[PDB]
């Protein structure tokens, strides 16, 4: 028998039916599902188990695998594994999509947006797992990102959440964003973001708009306008309280539409290829124009100066 903690660095382990495995090696998995009140079969010899990072060389390993010192993590990340796996993963349109169980609207949501999107995870777990995804064997990455957003199969998700989530695990330091904000009174004031937040807004859907200014409150009672100076990123997030919005074809990448409330709802992806696709798990429809309750709207960005002198 084997245990690790990464699937990668394996190691070889000793063969005993008295003992549960949860005796022998502490909390131990396979395959996702929980064999710590287990003991082991005459099957299972050769196989690989996961186990808890409690020796040093795994506390290391695992470390270097998924970049976080929660202990927790691997519990997790091996419990939300259990119900992914079970879940179909169709392609459609293209891109690799989740039939609806357990409320995973968000999650499929997102996981067809991080397709769309030029994004390098710096953590080998998610490196490898986003590859297999995109080939369509998702249930690893989908697990992954239910772990380390903290999140539970069923639990109740927001898209921008959990890209915001996810993109501190990946190499945006090159990304850059200079704004500059107009007060009559104050006067102008420019700010620059790097890293995670250049590629995030939240106040509207519009980058058009983001472009041309947005008002603001000052604080000096006046309205502001917040324009966009430059962008220097492989994409741009966009988000708003969801809103009756119309999506053009061609003027966007992606985008989350949201029904509901805070309570329950259920969330729907739009993409623009040739025609307006709209992914709903593993339903399908195609349209030449759509109007919804978006939240987040993804645009491709390589680099961008405002033509506001
Ligand atoms: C009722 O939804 N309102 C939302 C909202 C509010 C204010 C916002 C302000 C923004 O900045 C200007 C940008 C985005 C905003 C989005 C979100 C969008 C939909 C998904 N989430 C989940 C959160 C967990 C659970 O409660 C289920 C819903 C709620
Ligand atoms: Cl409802
Ligand atoms: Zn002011
Ligand atoms: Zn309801």
């Amino acid at each position: 028998v084997f245990t690790t903690v990464d699937n990668i660095n394996l190691h070889t382990q000793v063969v005993d039916m008295s003992m549960t495995y949860g005796q022998q090696f502490g909390p131990t998995y396979l395959d996702g599902a929980d064999v710590t009140k287990i003991k082991p079969h005459n099957s299972h010899e050769g196989k690989t188990f996961y186990v808890l990072p409690n020796d040093d060389t795994l506390r290391v390993e695992a470390f270097e695998y998924y970049h976080t010192t929660d202990p927790s993590f691997l519990g997790r990340y091996m419990s939300a594994l259990n119900h992914t796996k079970k879940w179909k993963y169709p392609q459609v349109n293209g891109l690799t999509s989740i039939k609806w169980a357990d409320n995973n609207s968000y999650l499929a949501t997102a996981l067809l947006t991080l397709q769309q999107i030029e994004l390098k995870f710096n953590p080998p777990a998610l490196q490898d797992a986003y590859y297999r995804a995109r080939a369509g064997e998702a249930a690893n990455f989908c697990a992954l990102i239910l772990a380390y957003c903290n999140k539970t199969v069923g639990e109740l998700g927001d898209v921008r959440e959990t890209m915001s989530y996810l993109f501190q695990h990946a190499n945006l330091d090159s990304c850059k964003r200079v704004l500059n904000v107009v007060c009559k009174t104050c006067g102008q004031q420019q700010t620059t973001l790097k890293g995670v937040e250049a590629v995030m807004y939240m106040g509207t859907l519009s980058y058009e708009q983001f472009k041309k200014g947005v008002q603001i409150p000052c604080t000096c009672g006046k309205q502001a306008t917040k324009y966009l100076v430059q962008q220097e990123s492989p994409f741009v997030m966009m988000s708003a309280p969801p809103a009756q919005y119309e999506l053009k074809h061609g003027t966007f990448t992606c985008a989350s539409e949201y029904t509901g409330n805070y309570q329950c709802g259920h969330y729907k992806h739009i993409t623009s290829k040739e025609t307006l696709y709209c992914i709903d798990g593993a339903l399908l429809t195609k349209s030449s124009e759509y109007k919804g309750p978006i939240t987040d709207v993804f645009y491709k960005e390589n680099s961008y100066t405002t033509t506001i002198k």
